[PDB]
């Protein structure tokens, strides 16, 4: 699969993760500069979304939409991942009041990008994460995957909420 950004077409780098595959656990860094494991034990659904940067308008709308679901669906674990340092993630989350959302940084190991196959290849956005959504079931198996073809588009929220119902 390819991703488009205006005139640029990106190859996706890292390991291809498919619907039906066991999702790999990866090390990320949270707002307190604490290393955390992506996967949560004993929750019905885990939603893991990635975006190029929280600095961007489309990116912030995605973060705002997952912050709202965090409160509406407490039985579902929501995580948003970017290559932004935890400091900027905390600053932007603070200003926008997105305090319930689990915001994690892939900067240290690029372990999410490499293991979920959403690392953007050569181009202006190279090394940033493709806009993407994975839903895992209670076994940690991928039951839904969207890598957004046009990175200027928001994720398909309707397709996603049908998976969580
Ligand atoms: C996330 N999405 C986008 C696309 O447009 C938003 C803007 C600006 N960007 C730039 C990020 N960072």
């Amino acid at each position: 699969q390819k991703v488009t950004f205006k005139e640029e077409t990106y190859q996706l780098e890292g390991k291809a993760l498919k619907v039906g595959d066991k999702a790999p656990d990866v090390k990320l860094v949270n707002g307190d500069l604490q290393e955390v494991n992506l996967l949560k034990q004993g929750v019905r659904f885990q939603v893991v979304s990635a975006l190029p940067s929280l600095t961007g308008s489309v990116c912030l709308l995605q973060a705002k939409h997952f912050n709202e679901q965090t409160g509406k669906l407490p039985s579902v674990s929501f995580s948003v991942i970017s290559m932004d340092l935890p400091f900027s993630q905390g600053q932007i989350a603070g200003a926008e009041g997105i305090k319930d959302l689990r915001i994690l940084s892939d900067f240290r190991y690029k372990a999410f990008g490499e293991n979920y196959g959403v690392l953007l290849g050569k181009g202006s956005l190279q090394g940033l994460l493709a806009r993407s959504v994975f839903v895992l079931d209670d076994k940690g198996v991928v039951i839904y995957k969207e890598i957004v073809q046009n990175i200027l588009e928001e994720p398909n929220y309707e397709a996603l909420l049908k998976v969580l119902k």
